[PDB]
């Protein structure tokens, strides 16, 4: 799971 952001 990779998650990038706000």
């Amino acid at each position: 799971a990779v998650a990038a952001g706000a």
